[PDB]
């Protein structure tokens, strides 16, 4: 059985809890390889499922997902409540995140030309960050941070964020996302947390532009170029200067010149403190 490590010692299939199968009730879908229900256990779960017709490697990568989240233990890290890997097909069993994917909610939750604020988007990227810096603080490289990646625990005001799939952390321990990605990744493939930096600023950028597609108008390749010749995004409509400001910072062409997530939530600190930052209206289409 696969042996994994993190802040510290190393983690067994065995030390998974495994949830008795009976115990488990699907409700319904909520929506990649391998499905997602809602489901209880009463304890109500997210059940991720592994396709039965699937390689051994797939295999692998599934348990290897598990083992991985179940090692963390922080409040903007999606908890795993357990497995069912002794019945087909098998079981993920995660903390229900009823507000859905980041990205989806930003879409869907965009002021109407008939709500949500500045203040509540600055929530959401100092949740993600939190959640960053204790994975970096950790030395745990998440290598894919994106809204699509993101989850929330409700749609109203006391929503928590919370970082959801590390499937590209999996696969790396053993389709490219090289608009989340800085220049030394995607040409040397070189990733460090500073790598996680780069991609939190345009996680930055989606959540102020309220779930746009980085990059508008551009192709994978043409962003590679873009970037590499120092191509930067503009601001998201309405965005706050100093909101801004975070991002560029975290798009600095070198590392070392770009702030690890300490420095990431102080700024974001002093973005909720600044009246004329949370004081802006969002736009609506
Ligand atoms: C694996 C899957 O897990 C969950 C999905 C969801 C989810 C997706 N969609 N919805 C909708 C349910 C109906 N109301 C709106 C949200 C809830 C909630 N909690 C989860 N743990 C998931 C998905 Cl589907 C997308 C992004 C993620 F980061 C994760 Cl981790």
């Amino acid at each position: 059985n696969p042996n994994y490590c993190f802040a510290g010692k190393t983690s067994s299939i065995s030390d998974l809890k495994e949830v008795p199968r009976k115990n488990i009730t699907l409700i319904r879908g909520l929506g990649a390889f391998g499905e997602v229900y809602e489901g209880q256990v009463p304890l109500q779960v997210a059940v991720k499922t592994l396709p039965e017709v699937c390689s051994e490697q797939d295999e692998l990568d599934f348990l290897m997902e598990a083992l991985i989240i179940s090692k963390f233990n922080h409040q903007n890290i999606v908890r795993c409540i357990g497995v069912s890997l002794q019945s087909l097909p098998r079981f993920i069993l995660l903390e229900l995140m009823a507000g859905g994917d980041l990205k989806s909610f930003l879409r869907e939750t965009r002021p109407r030309p008939s709500s949500l604020a500045m203040l509540d988007l600055l929530h959401v990227a100092r949740d993600i960050a939190c959640g960053c810096q204790y994975l970096e603080e950790n030395h745990f490289i998440h290598r894919d941070i994106a809204a699509r990646n993101c989850l929330l625990t409700c749609p109203g005001p006391g929503r928590v964020a919370k970082i959801g799939d590390f499937g590209m952390a999996r696969d790396i321990y053993r389709m490219l996302p090289v608009k989340w990605m800085p220049p030394e990744a995607f040409m040397e493939g070189i990733f460090t947390s500073k790598t996680d930096t780069w991609s939190f600023g345009v996680l930055l950028w989606e959540i102020f532009s309220l779930g746009y597609m980085p990059y508008p108008s551009k192709s994978n390749q043409e962003v590679l170029e873009f970037v590499t010749s120092g191509g930067r995004m503009d601001p998201p409509k309405n965005c706050p200067g100093p909101v801004y400001r975070i991002m560029t910072q975290c798009w600095q062409h070198q590392p070392e010149d770009r702030p690890n997530f300490a420095i990431i939530l102080e700024r974001i600190e002093y973005c909720t403190q600044d009246p004329d930052v949370i004081n802006t209206a969002l736009p609506i289409e």
